[PDB]
């Protein structure tokens, strides 16, 4: 019998999802009378020769072997409602002629007649033979008709291997990844959905003059870098291998998502804060409403109370932002307030103790860089430079105080002394750094744990380049802990000095290079050689979510020639550079939770243990809370693959999996592709660690280093990002100045108030979870699949994460450990899987999202 399948349409139209009309001001959203479709009707624009769908056959082909076409048919009416219709979602009913000759559907082409775009969200078929529900997971946005060669093309639910494949689909799978690859070629266009790969050649603006331009990374030996997304402007006029400089930065169209909310828009507010908010903010140092400086530390704690005094020329300038409402707090006129930052809520003076100090490398913003000391003194790994074949100028007589009483050499073997070491990638950059308006030093810090099982600062080392060349090593002077009077002042300084060391290599390195630039060539690999059909297609795709989106935006505005990070930051001008090569050093396997413990001397391995390692010092928030999320990560993927793939040989017979990888270590991140430590990819062990890499480097990774930004350093005496003046010398008129006023010292020494300002407003928002953020483990976006076993799995996954966080909230609830909360009072709730909208000091999303 010749029967109709019926449809239902789910889309959202753009003006429900686009920043520019979403603009009044944002409060509730997921609500409304979930805003049905039908009432308002733009919906019957959608009702006539506008919208047309044609079904492919899966089961049945033509006389060249592609599945059965059948006839296009347009958008018959509006469904009003639904039980799981959402918020801003619009049904549609359209009955497709089929029969029984061509058989199951397993795709369809849809075309856009109308001048604007929509949100194609799903389609669902109630069908014919004894056959279930087909449904189709969109999730795309469907431009005008005439701007496509072939048309969309969207397959339904069901999993497929490429062996897998029906036949009559096999053309239609290979040839969209075809043209997801585009052919390396042509300026890129919104509209577009092309993934490819290109250098970092974007960052400079060369045509501006020669101290704008920036140098080319990755490519090269000197600064290997990830590849990022190909654009394809045109270059520069000044220099032919450098791309010219554009307010709208593409990615392929999907990477980008739309939001329900205003205040959501996250990246808008960021490049709102570098467009409108840091001119407009320097207009008012180039004159003289603020003071350039702060004077005291209790006019640094006025920005959280008052806020800073501003005219109402700015103020009314900058308060009606779209999106920046939320984030800048607004009295009226007078003041611009920020939040407190949960480091200062319980005490104010917290911060100052050597056990703060201490306990932030462990559970701080940046808690992956200590290790533990092997030999004593330390080595640099610097080349014919001659302090990198001498060492630390640390002595032994350095560290006998007061505390437990052993040597040296018995402290290294009882492993009780920890480094943290920022001494090597400033070094060949610092007599360039100390030529500007900043003035830093190249540090070490040697730390000791006590028998209270907390970590404490027993030396600071801080070292120059040179008096006579830089053959001839550091010069170097060492600071010891001290409270009382002026050395206690001296302390204090030689304490931010590390810190702001430490920021640094944070904001660059742990942030920006090990998370967003590293994560960003995987997108492109899999987008580009993994149909959306693949398994490990979905099992990866919810980890990519907006990251080339904040990618694009941090090219733009954070990362630029002149961007917030070289102004806020130590490494100023040469910050990108360095990172890069930092790069070189970088390694894909020890990024796991595991190897990085293991590398850095914090971990042993022992099978006798909880996650088959024993820990040296066991309150490591970071790592203990991490261990459970990394372990949770694993099994669910190893479970996952292994639903999927029968042997090692189906693995190696994948084409589509090999093709994928193969491109990530030769392309995407090309300047390592002969480094041994690749996984090849011959075994199924060798996906689940890759994949468990790559989901921890997107979810947790960045999560621990990104969420304490404004907590713990939205007070900038706690986290300053630069220094611009050397440690003040025994006899001299600044010695006497800290003498009798040592905040002043302290402040004329790190970020001055205008980078102050930007700093907070930047990591204000970096910090803040968006209303519909989509976090690890329980959340997905839809009916991702059809396959019971993985969703039973994913089931799985979800609820282990939600015991993790019952555990991880009993340790904060622990007296016993001291490091999970510290004088400041703080429990650690980074690793804490979900979380409200806001600057909660917990949550890890699905992916690099901000
Ligand atoms: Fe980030």
């Amino acid at each position: 019998r010749g029967h109709k399948i019926k449809g239902t349409v789910v889309l959202m139209r753009k003006n429900v999802l686009d920043v520019n009309s979403v603009t009044s001001v944002g409060g509730i959203i997921g609500q409304g009378l979930d805003l049905v479709g039908s009432t308002l009707d733009t919906l019957t624009a959608f009702l006539g020769r506008s919208v047309s769908l044609q079904l492919i056959s899966a089961t049945k082909a033509d006389a060249n072997g592609k599945g059965k076409l059948g006839k296009a048919t347009f958008l018959e009416g509006i469904i009003t409602s639904l039980p799981t219709l959402g918020a801003g979602q619009s049904a549609f009913k359209i009955n497709f002629e089929w029969d029984d000759g061509s058989g199951i559907p397993g795709a369809f082409y849809i075309k856009n007649f109308m001048q604007t775009e929509f949100f194609l969200v799903s389609l669902t078929l109630e069908d014919i033979p004894n056959h279930g529900s087909i449904h189709f997971v969109c999730n795309s946005w469907i431009y005008n008709a005439k701007l496509f060669k072939s048309d969309r093309i969207f397959f339904a639910n069901q999993t497929y291997l490429p062996s897998e494949t029906p036949a009559p689909l096999v053309k239609y799978r290979e040839e969209e990844l075809h043209n997801l690859r585009g052919d390396g070629t042509g300026e890129r266009k919104e509209w577009e959905r092309i993934y490819d790969y290109d250098v970092y050649n974007d960052l400079g603006d060369p045509d501006k003059g020669e101290n704008h331009a920036r140098p080319v990374l990755g490519g090269n030996d000197t600064f290997p870098y990830p590849r990022r997304g190909r654009t394809g402007r045109k270059p520069t006029r000044k220099d032919p291998n450098s791309e010219s400089r554009s307010n709208d930065v593409y990615l392929p169209r999907d990477e980008a998502f739309g939001h329900l909310k205003s205040s959501d828009f996250l990246t808008y507010g960021l490049k709102s804060v570098s467009q409108n908010v840091l001119p407009l903010l320097q207009s008012a140092f180039d004159l003289n409403f603020t003071p350039r400086e702060f004077d005291s530390f209790d006019e640094v704690h006025g920005l959280y109370s008052g806020g800073i005094k501003l005219p109402t020329d700015i103020i009314s300038k900058i308060s009606p932002l779209p999106v920046l409402k939320e984030i800048f707090r607004t009295d009226g006129e007078q003041a611009l307030k920020f939040p407190p930052p949960k480091v200062i809520q319980v005490s104010k003076s917290a911060w100052m103790t050597d056990e703060e100090f201490a306990r932030e490398m462990l559970a701080g913003v940046n808690p992956n860089l200590i290790r533990c000391l092997k030999d004593f003194p330390p080595r640099s790994k610097l080349d014919s430079q001659v302090y990198g074949d001498h060492t630390s100028q640390i002595t032994k007589e350095h560290l006998e105080p007061n505390l437990e009483g052993l040597t040296v050499d018995e402290a290294i073997q009882n492993k009780r002394l920890f480094l943290l070491d920022h001494h090597d990638p400033i070094m060949p950059y610092l007599r360039r750094i100390n030529a500007t308006s900043t003035k830093a030093y190249a540090t070490r810090t040697i730390l000791f744990l006590k028998n209270d099982g907390t970590l404490r600062p027993l030396a600071i080392e801080l070292s120059l380049p040179h008096p006579q060349g830089d053959q001839s090593g550091a010069f170097s002077q060492v600071f010891l802990p001290a409270d009382e009077g002026v050395e206690s002042s001296i302390w204090l300084l030689a304490k931010a000095y590390v810190v702001v060391n430490d920021s640094c290599y944070h904001q660059l390195v742990s942030h920006w290079l090990n998370t967003h630039a590293v994560v960003e060539p995987f997108i492109i690999a899999t987008n580009r050689h993994l149909s959306v059909v693949h398994p490990i297609y979905k099992l990866l795709h919810p980890h990519y979510r907006d990251t080339m989106n904040i990618n694009g935006l941090a090219r733009l505005s954070l990362v630029n020639d002149g961007g917030v990070i070289e102004q806020t930051f130590l490494w100023g001008r040469y910050s990108v550079e360095m990172s890069a090569v930092v790069y070189k050093d970088w390694v894909f396997t020890d990024q796991a939770l595991p190897a990085d413990l293991i590398k850095r001397g914090m971990a042993i391995e022992d099978p006798s243990c909880p996650h088959g390692i024993r820990l040296v010092i066991e309150d490591y928030p970071y790592t203990v809370d991490g261990l459970e999320i990394w372990d949770a990560i694993k099994t669910w993927v190893h479970e996952y693959v292994f639903l999927y793939y029968k042997s090692d040989d189906t693995l190696r017979e994948d084409p589509e999996l090999q093709a994928c990888w193969k491109e990530l270590v030769e392309v995407g991140h090309g300047d390592k592709k002969n480094e041994p430590w690749w996984p090849k990819m011959q075994t199924r062990e060798e996906l689940v660690e890759a994949c468990a890499i790559i989901i921890w480097t997107a979810s947790a990774l960045h999560a621990a280093v990104n969420f304490g930004q404004y907590p713990y350093g939205g007070l900038i005496l706690n986290r300053p990002t630069l220094s611009r003046r050397f440690m003040p010398e025994k006899g001299s008129a600044e010695y006497e100045e800290l003498r009798k006023n040592p905040q002043k010292a302290y402040l004329k020494t790190i970020t001055p108030k205008f980078q102050t300002l930007i700093d907070l407003s930047v990591i204000e928002i970096l910090s803040r979870h968006a209303s519909d953020e989509v976090y690890l483990g329980e959340r997905d976006n839809p009916n991702w699949t059809s396959d019971t076993r993985a969703l039973e799995a994913f089931k799985r996954f979800g609820n282990k994460l939600a015991q993790i966080e019952n555990k991880l909230s009993e340790r904060n609830n622990d007296e016993k450990l001291r490091n999970r909360c510290g004088p400041v009072q703080m429990p650690y709730t980074l690793l804490l899987p979900s979380s409200k909208e806001g600057l909660t000091f917990r949550g890890i999303p699905n992916s690099i999202s901000i």
